[PDB]
């Protein structure tokens, strides 16, 4: 039944950070008083008097939760409801089954936050770190422990006579509205503080004309939009006037409430703690923001349009901001459902780490059955671009252009070998999936939630079976608002449309996701493209990102393209490019608990349709998968928790220096969100030439787009194709189409595909201990430059997950760049070339050096001193997919000088993905190895946590500076031997003709290569005399 909680629903529209001024105080409540409400478990109840701020004498009661979540990754949770009771929610990135699951476990270690109620009514509590004071009006102070140092408190405003009235708790009168806010002090300021805010999902930010990572003294908002170029006209701020460019105060595709606080940086008394806004309506944070009036340069708060309040502040259990991530992953995990692997976050098959080509503007598979028309392309042209020119390349994201008219889960016969659709299993009629199999690749199809509805009575299964059994979203309303209707039906139907220019259009019906059954229903509709070879999903217009309308128009037509704007502001009437707000959606948040406008949830439908197409469909479907059992989802949209579904991409960017930098930018911020495998679309999605579309990317922008996106989690080159029958786009952006660059080209991907093993282990530590795979040059410790370094430096991979540092330029024909090299390690410069020469002398950390040279073939990429690293090579020598590698494709353990006579790896090995039984049973291992010098006898060890997978063949040690050893005994659970120079005088020759026990000594690349059976791997002793 229809609003269960009686609310009145003020606001509809979109509501720019220049509208959302909690500081304003007026009509807002704040924390006035308070007495205790009593303890269970670990959850205080304090019954507090909320007073209006400009008349405390209206005063409100609400019982107010506060809560540990964990001791000793020191962490809480505060909590209330202004419109009825506290409710948890059935769906969403934090559960009360994982909470109760730490509360349990930490129990059990007598683990004793110590909460008590004072006879003075205060609550008090600790943490293994930290201590937490909350008084009477729930003023807060949280306190560390070790220094006394106060490292977090909220906020107080003054009234006349009434007393201070505490800004962490904010309310709006429901008399007036419905928003919810939450205020801290804010030391940014702050002369030895300093403090500085990080994270918030895709938020773009210029400084100057450079896009930049920290987002300190800005106003956000996170409302999840259809923007394309990141600067959607729509979006712009009240009578803006002249070009949009990408900027803080735009929503992005991903909702993020949360905020990482850095402070004292690089400093023996450096704090950080994490914030997060659990809510999926609109939201906003602020970090000191006076731009409209948003905000105030000594304050941050985090708010949204509506309830509950529920935020979570995480202060981690280590040092440094990477310990924050770790600990939020912590809450966000699925420990509860005793997970041998996926534990925070959902491990991908080896080939989601591949390079791909998307292309919006294919018309068929093969050659031989291209419909004529300019520029038109076939798949199978495509795949010989990189084929014939000797490119790693993983396979292909295959667009909408293979579906039959937009029907989603279709194919049409262009995208079969004999040119009609068949069913699966022909060897003389193979689907583009099937043919793209025989090629050694692998595909991912566009799939949104768009069920095409204007069918002209033609038989389409998906949106029949949606209809018949009442599972899509209907036009109800508690405003009587009209969303529009067409002659196909149904009469209670919500119908969009979906437009993606140039004609190539649609009307559709929506799942109403809450509804039972929705879930099940969607997940099934995969076995018909599963079946036909498909092999992972890449999901798109998930907003559900609709045709901007206009209410009275009709479905198919647009607003003019400056409405709505403020002399003539929407009023309830525009859908802000998604469903229209005010449409009763079944709910989300809370299982069988009625429906309510779209408004109060619209960040949580990207995240509830990827959850069911990852519950139902690939994991309750496995069966009907061709040749990889594991699966996995790209997605365009979603909200925190999106992690345990599958990876993103950051939407349609464009073609310019400015999107290589938000590239980089966005991919640390997520990695940091606990979205680690993320990426943007290489070379650029959209068109960038304003006085003709069709011209390509530059080969040089190419080559660093490319250069910048390498060692990046998900790379995919893919854009908008011009075509005769969808004419908007460029002419062409693969990689073999750019002669001049194509040996750079082809040798960084060649460079991404040696290290697959870092990156797939960097995967594993994310799965398993919640580590991003890409770290802020902030989340290196204990130096105090990184902060200025910090908009294009990162590190990555090793033993720590700090072994690799990237500062690639960001500029197109620049071949120089700033370099920082952080302190107290030693670097080598690394890259493409180095794999077959020697090394180079040390770099000393804490270098700043202006000018660095960076011809356009290299890239600024440096391996840290005490490296082991895990590298693989073909056998054969040429280069080939991901997914064709076999335990015979060598492994070898390179390592690089060591660091303190010391280096250390680690390696994670499973099957690829071929079977899930690494995630459902445990079938996998995790080797690590660690080198010492002392004296003249170097010593490399290697280990196992667990050997559950075995490794196929034999494997390498390449020690860097190493020339003849005078003798090299191996020890290992089968006995031990020592051994002998080999008859191979190439690497090559070693790989293939070379037995086990034999070493090499590579002059050329100053390198001594050890080769070792298979047997050996899990546990050896290896002394070098
Ligand atoms: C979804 O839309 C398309 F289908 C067409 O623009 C894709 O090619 C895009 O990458 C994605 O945003």
């Amino acid at each position: 039944t229809d609003n269960p909680d009686g609310i009145d629903y003020k606001t509809y529209d979109y509501v720019g950070v220049w509208g959302f001024s909690p500081l304003s105080n007026t009509n807002w409540f704040a924390a006035g008083s308070s007495t205790p409400g009593g303890i269970t478990d670990w959850t205080a109840t304090m019954n507090v008097n909320f007073d209006r701020i400009d008349n405390p004498s209206i005063t409100v009661q609400h019982p107010v939760q506060v809560q540990v979540t964990s001791y000793n990754n020191n962490s809480y949770r505060v909590r209330f409801n202004p419109d009825g009771p506290i409710r948890d929610v059935t769906r969403g990135p934090i559960l009360k089954q994982q909470l109760d699951w730490i509360r349990t476990q930490e129990l059990s270690e007598g683990c004793d936050p110590g909460m008590t109620f004072t006879s003075e009514g205060f609550l008090t509590f600790e943490t293994k770190d930290l201590s937490v004071i909350i008084y009477g009006n729930f003023k807060t102070r949280v306190t560390r422990k070790s220094d006394g140092k106060v490292i977090m408190e909220n906020d107080e405003v003054g009234t006349a006579s009434s007393g201070n009235k505490c800004r962490g708790l904010m309310f709006v009168d429901r008399l007036y509205g419905n928003a919810i806010a939450s205020v801290n002090k804010n030391f940014r300021n702050d002369a030895v503080k300093q403090e500085g805010f990080y994270g918030a999902g895709e938020v773009n930010c210029k400084y100057q004309d450079t896009y930049i990572l920290e987002r300190t003294g800005i106003a956000m908002t996170n409302y999840n939009y259809d923007n394309l170029n990141y600067n959607q006209w729509d979006l712009r701020p009240p009578h803006h006037d002249g070009a949009l460019n990408p900027d803080y105060y735009i929503p992005m595709y991903y909702a993020a409430p949360w905020l990482i606080v850095n402070g004292c940086a690089g400093t023996s008394e450096q704090y950080s703690y994490g914030w997060f806004m659990d809510n999926v309506s609109q939201s906003y944070m602020n970090t000191g923001d006076t731009t409209w009036n948003s905000g105030q340069e000594d304050l941050a708060y985090m708010g949204a349009q509506y309830g509950p309040f529920d935020q979570h502040f995480v202060y981690g259990a280590g040092g440094g901001m990477e310990c924050v991530v770790t600990a939020f992953s912590l809450l966000q995990g699925k420990e509860f459902e005793n997970q041998v692997l996926n534990k925070r976050s959902v491990m991908p098959p080896k080939y989601v780490f591949g390079f791909f080509q998307g292309v919006f503007g294919t018309s068929s598979l093969l050659r031989a059955h291209m419909p004529a028309g300019e520029n038109n392309i076939s798949v199978e042209e495509i795949v010989e671009g990189y084929q014939n020119n000797n490119f790693p390349f993983e396979g292909l994201a295959v667009d909408v252009d293979m579906q039959d008219n937009l029907r989603v889960f279709t194919t049409k016969g262009e995208f079969w070998t004999a040119n009609r659709v068949g069913t699966g299993g022909d060897p003389n009629n193979r689907s583009v999936f099937e043919w793209a199999h025989d090629k050694g690749l692998v595909c991912q199809t566009n799939i949104t939630c768009f069920l095409r509805n204007d069918n002209e009575g033609q038989d389409y299964e998906v949106n029949q079976t949606l209809r018949e059994r009442q599972l899509y979203t209907k036009n109800d309303s508690l405003t009587g608002t009209d969303f529009g209707m067409t002659d196909d039906g149904p009469s209670d139907a919500y119908i969009g449309h979906l437009d993606y220019g140039g004609g190539v259009e649609c009307d559709a019906l929506f799942p109403d996701w809450g509804r039972p059954d929705v879930a099940e229903w969607w997940g099934n509709n995969y076995k018909k493209l599963f079946s036909i070879g498909l092999d992972f999903v890449w999901q798109d217009m998930t907003v559900p990102a609709m045709m901007p309308h206009k209410i009275g128009d009709d479905i198919n037509v647009k607003p003019d393209g400056n409405w709505p704007n403020a002399d003539d502001p929407s009023n309830g009437q525009y859908n802000w490019k998604t469903y229209h707000p005010q449409v009763l959606v079944t709910d989300m948040r809370y299982e069988n608990h009625g429906r309510e406008p779209m408004v109060t949830q619209r960040n949580i439908h990207a995240y509830t349709l990827c959850e069911s197409t990852r519950k139902e469909g690939i994991v309750e479907n496995a069966d009907t998968l061709t040749k990889f059992r594991r699966s996995y989802i790209i997605s365009r949209g979603g909200y925190i928790g999106n992690q345990h579904f599958g990876g993103m991409w950051v939407g349609d960017n464009s073609t310019t220096s400015n999107y290589i930098q938000m590239m980089i930018a966005n991919n640390i911020n997520m990695n940091m969100s606990c979205l680690p495998l993320v990426g943007s679309d290489i070379g650029g999605f959209t068109s960038y030439d304003n006085e003709n579309q069709r011209t390509p990317c530059t080969g040089d922008l190419m080559v660093r787009y490319v250069q910048a996106g390498c060692l990046l989690p998900w790379f995919r080159n893919h854009y908008d194709r011009w075509i005769e029958s969808k004419d908007h786009g460029k002419d062409y952006q693969e990689l073999y189409m750019y002669p001049n660059e194509m040996d750079t080209l082809r040798k960084f991907v060649e460079f991404r595909y040696r290290w697959q093993e870092v990156l797939y282990t960097a995967m594993y530590q994310n799965a398993a201990f919640g580590k991003p795979i890409i770290k802020a040059a902030s989340m290196y410790n204990n130096d105090s430059n990184v902060r200025r370094a910090q908009n294009d430096h990162f590190l990555l991979g090793g033993h720590d997950g700090y072994r690799i540092l990237c500062a690639p330029v960001v500029w197109e024909n620049s071949t120089e760049r700033e370099l920082y090299l952080p302190v107290l390690t030693q670097w080598y410069k690394f890259g493409p070339d180095f794999d077959t020469k020697p090394l180079e002398g040390a770099m000393n950390g804490g270098d700043r050096i202006y000018n660095y040279p960076v011809p356009q073939s290299e890239s600024p990429i440096f391996v840290r001193e005490g490296a082991i690293l895990p590298t693989r090579y073909t056998l054969n020598g040429e280069n080939k997919s991901l997914n064709t590698y076999t335990d015979e494709d060598p492994l070898v353990f390179e390592v690089f000088p060591l660091g303190n006579n010391r280096a250390d790896g680690m390696c994670y090995l499973d099957d690829g993905g071929v079977t899930t039984n690494a995630e459902d049973n445990g079938k996998f291992s995790v080797v690590k190895v660690a080198a010492e010098q002392d004296g003249g006898t170097e010593t490399i060890t290697f280990t196992n946590d667990c050997y559950e997978y075995v490794f196929g063949g034999p494997f390498y040690v390449r020690v860097r500076g190493a020339q003849s050893p005078s003798n090299i005994h191996v020890s290992s659970g089968a006995g031990s031997q020592d051994m002998k120079v080999s008859s191979a005088t190439s690497r090559a020759a070693l790989f293939n003709d070379g037995e086990n026990g034999d070493f090499w000594v590579d002059q050329e690349t100053d390198s001594l290569w050890l080769k070792l059976p298979n047997v050996v791997l899990p546990d050896a002793v290896i002394t070098i005399t």
